[PDB]
This record gives C-alpha cells, sequence and structure tokens, in this order.
C-alpha cells in the first residue's frame, strides 16, 4: 500500500533514557506511531474506502496485488481519532474513543526517525518503565513488548508497500496474525472473512509471523511476562491454518504470579505487594544465558518476581528449568517444540520494535489472563486460575460500554546494560 495525506501523519513525541555500563542515563527522543490497521485505507485518487467495517471494496480490492496498488493508508489524528496522547516521557492511551466513529485502543511503535522503527538488541540488556494500570479493570490488556519486524517496516523486501514505518506497516507477531489488511506489501483480502463478533475486523487468507517478547500485559487484577519463540526468527508472511502454531509459538512460556500460586502479590489496594491503583516500575533483564529476570519497584521499595515451585522447579527466575517444567505440570509442548529459550535468544540477539497497546479481547475475554481458563477448570486444574475476574467478565461490547474511559499509562522507558537503568535519568 501506499500513503496518502488528506490528513497529515504527525507522530506524538516521546522521549526515553538510554544508560550506560559506565552508570550514565542520557535522554533519547523518539515518537510514536499507530500500526496500520487503524488507519483510514482509502483509494489513491479519492476518498473512496478500501476497507470499511469489515469488509472489502471488491472493486477496487478484487484481489491482493490489486487491492495494494489502487489503495493507501492516511494519516491519524492521535488524540481526537485513537485517544493516544504523549508528554514528554509518558504516554496514555484510552480505551474507547468517539470521533466521526467508534475507535477501540490502539497499537502503537516506538521511532527512531519519522520514517523508521527504534531496533533494540534485548540479550545483555534491561528494559525499564513505569505503568499506571489502575484504570484497566477485568478484561483489557495495556500491553508493553517486543517483536522482531524490519526497521523500515517491510519497504525493502515489499517495494509495493511504500508507506512503511512511518504509517505504521510490517506488523507481525507470534500469534500470526491474520487480521492485518496489507501483509508483505499485498493487501489481505483474498480469502477474507468479516469476525463473528467485530464489526470492524476479519480474517485474510495470510498471516505475519515473527518472534515476540511479551514483557507486560496486564490489568490491575493480573499481569504477565512471556517470551514466544518462532522458527523463523523475524517477520515472515504464513497461510491459513498454518498460521495456527505451524512456525511460532501463540501460547509461550508465561509467568503470572498470580497463576504460579501468589494471589497477593499483584492487586488493587493496599492488601498486595504492589498497590496496581498507583503507577509501579517493572525492570525486566536478558542475560546471555537466555534466562529472563524481573523486579519491581513502587514507592523506592524493591521487589524481585515472587519465588514460585512447580513440579521440580523452584526460584523467581524465568529459565529453561522453569518452561519445563511449566509445560510437565500445566501442558502445552508449544513453547519447546519451537525451540524454547534457546530459539528465542535468537529474537533478542537482533533487533526487535518496542510495541504499546490497550485492547479487550474478542476471542477469549482475556480470561486467560486475569480468570479461570478454560471457564469449565476449576482452581483444582493446575494453571487454570489465572486471577480473579469472574468468568463471565471480559465480553467486549460489555466493557466497551462500561468503561470507555479506562486507559493505560506508559512512563519513564529506560534501557541499558543489566544493572544499568537504577541510575538517574538524564
Ligand atoms: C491432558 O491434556 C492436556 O491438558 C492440559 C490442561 O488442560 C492442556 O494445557 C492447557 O491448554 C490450554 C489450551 O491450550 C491452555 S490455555 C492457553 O493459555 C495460554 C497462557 O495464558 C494463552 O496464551 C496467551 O495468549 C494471549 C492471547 O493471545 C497472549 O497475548 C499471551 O502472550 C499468551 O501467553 C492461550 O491463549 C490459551 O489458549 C492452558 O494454559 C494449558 O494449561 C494441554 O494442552 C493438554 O494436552
Ligand atoms: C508473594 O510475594 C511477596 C513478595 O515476595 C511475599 O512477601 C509474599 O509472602 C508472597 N505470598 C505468597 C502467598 O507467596
Amino acid at each position: 500500500q501506499s500513503a496518502c495525506t488528506l490528513q497529515s501523519e504527525t507522530h506524538p513525541p516521546l522521549t526515553w533514557q538510554k544508560c550506560s555500563s559506565g552508570g550514565t542515563c542520557t535522554q533519547q527522543t523518539g515518537s510514536v506511531v499507530i500500526d496500520a490497521n487503524w488507519r483510514w485505507t482509502h483509494a489513491t485518487n479519492s476518498s473512496t474506502n478500501c476497507y470499511d467495517g469489515n469488509t472489502w471494496s471488491s472493486t477496487l480490492c478484487p484481489d491482493n496485488e490489486t487491492c495494494a496498488k489502487n489503495c493507501c493508508l492516511d494519516g491519524a489524528a492521535y488524540a481526537s481519532t485513537y485517544g493516544v496522547t504523549t508528554s514528554g516521557n509518558s504516554l496514555s492511551i484510552d480505551f474507547v474513543t468517539q470521533s466521526a466513529q467508534k475507535n477501540v485502543g490502539a497499537r502503537l511503535y516506538l521511532m527512531a526517525s519519522d520514517t523508521t522503527y527504534q531496533e533494540f538488541t534485548l540479550l545483555g540488556n534491561e528494559f525499564s518503565f513505569d505503568v499506571d494500570v489502575s484504570q484497566l479493570p477485568c478484561g483489557l490488556n495495556g500491553a508493553l513488548y517486543f517483536v522482531s519486524m524490519d526497521a523500515d517496516g517491510g519497504v525493502s523486501k515489499y517495494p509495493t508497500n511504500t508507506a512503511g514505518a512511518k504509517y505504521g506497516t510490517g506488523y507481525c507477531d507470534s500469534q500470526c496474525p491474520r487480521d492485518l489488511k496489507f501483509i508483505n506489501g499485498q493487501a489481505n483480502v483474498e480469502g477474507w472473512e468479516p469476525s463473528s463478533n467485530n464489526a470492524n475486523t476479519g480474517i485474510g487468507g495470510h498471516g505475519s509471523c515473527c518472534s515476540e517478547m511479551d514483557i507486560w500485559e496486564a490489568n490491575s487484577i493480573s499481569e504477565a511476562l512471556t517470551p514466544h519463540p518462532c522458527t523463523t526468527v523475524g517477520q515472515e508472511i504464513c497461510e491459513g491454518d498454518g498460521c495456527g502454531g505451524g512456525t511460532c509459538d501463540p501460547d509461550g512460556c508465561d509467568w503470572n504470579p498470580y497463576r504460579l500460586g501468589n494471589t497477593s502479590f499483584y492487586g488493587p489496594g493496599s492488601s498486595f505487594t504492589l498497590d496496581t491503583t498507583k503507577k509501579l516500575t517493572v525492570v525486566t533483564q536478558f542475560e546471555t544465558s537466555g534466562a529472563i529476570n524481573r523486579y519491581y519497584v513502587q514507592n523506592g521499595v524493591t521487589f524481585q518476581q515472587p519465588n514460585a515451585e512447580l513440579g521440580s522447579y523452584s526460584g523467581n527466575e524465568l529459565n529453561d528449568d522453569y518452561c519445563t517444567a511449566e509445560e510437565a505440570e500445566f501442558g502445552g509442548s508449544s513453547f519447546s517444540d519451537k525451540g524454547g529459550l534457546t530459539q528465542f535468544k535468537k529474537a533478542t540477539s537482533g533487533g526487535m520494535v518496542l510495541v504499546m497497546s490497550l485492547w479487550d479481547d474478542y476471542y477469549a475475554n482475556m480470561l486467560w489472563l486475569d480468570s479461570t481458563y478454560p471457564t469449565n477448570e476449576t482452581s483444582s486444574t493446575p494453571g487454570a486460575v489465572r486471577g480473579s475476574c469472574s468468568t463471565s467478565s471480559g465480553v467486549p461490547a460489555q466493557v466497551e460500554s462500561q468503561s470507555p474511559n479506562a486507559k493505560v499509562t506508559f512512563s519513564n522507558i529506560k534501557f541499558g546494560p543489566i544493572g544499568s537503568t537504577g541510575n538517574p535519568s538524564g
């Protein structure tokens, strides 16, 4: 797809800190861009929509190639249309925003310039950020994560895509998402099927796969840390059912303190170690062995990831023994079939793009994160309970109606060698 300018594109600025092993941190200046799927896609020569609701224009988009040629992605009014705003090193995303249309959440990427994404090499380094999840009720997910996307959004590999990173193209993750309207410089209209419950989305014949590091997926009730390996490290297209776990691990080796047994660590109020009604700091370290360490800071008090005992595993580090014990006790073979932490280390050794989003779940109502899932299981089933939310929570239409003002705020992003981000920001 190409880019149009009926609406100017001005990326909300966002500062972050780059720290060094020497003990100092210096301020960096970037910005954020919204994913192409949220944009208005219309004819290059008019305002005629190429996509509207959950259907494509059969005239402008008879096939994937013709569609990409006839259509372009336009600019976004971040605040008024998408409820996305920034201030210094802080970024906020509102749940429901009413403009000429209703918009739900957003997915944003940190940029290095107005035409390129900022790439981060996680291995040997740590990522720190502050987050306020107080306005995130059951059913919502304020997420901060990394994915192995190309810095240019896919332009060099697929010339038919001239919009690039400036317009949020090139997404990919361990779920091999088929809801993307544009992949590899072509549309995804071929084989398109409208969602049964989301008036704005559908499923195309192709998907976009790649390694995904979910540093943070959470709301005020539950939080999870989850690495997702893929047999092909970077962005790669998939077709039909091949997208269903053919190359990527959609489940991952997840670490949810609540799911692992400590139901008093993360929650609303002073009855929890970390009070989710107030802002908190989350630091994640990627040691060279491939393991992942985590600690939190709130009101000046430091807490390492809480200890967990699962099978023969005991500790607070997300390592091979933990992931192996999890599949043995909770079930599944996806993570290990795809190479585990060894394969995932190939992703963190390379460059990954920072993603920040807010979403509700049309497939499983976010029950996998904050409730008992599947809903027919009980507390007696290992790993069934992930949070205190009712198994009846998270219905999109309901949370969108009852909590339109929900929002997540990410701030004070700091990146550098392990042990360096706790030093003074520059
Ligand atoms: C005896 O047979 C075995 O039984 C066990 C237990 O019943 C089976 O294991 C269970 O299988 C369930 C379905 O596969 C999963 S639910 C699964 O949970 C994961 C972890 O939360 C979810 O992954 C997350 O998905 C999010 C939304 O896409 C992502 O954003 C996030 O990054 C992912 O971590 C997934 O969506 C759910 O479907 C149980 O966890 C598991 O114990 C076993 O399969 C049988 O063989
Ligand atoms: C949860 O973790 C906190 C901090 O490590 C600890 O003080 C508390 O005892 C733990 N509770 C349980 C039930 O593990």
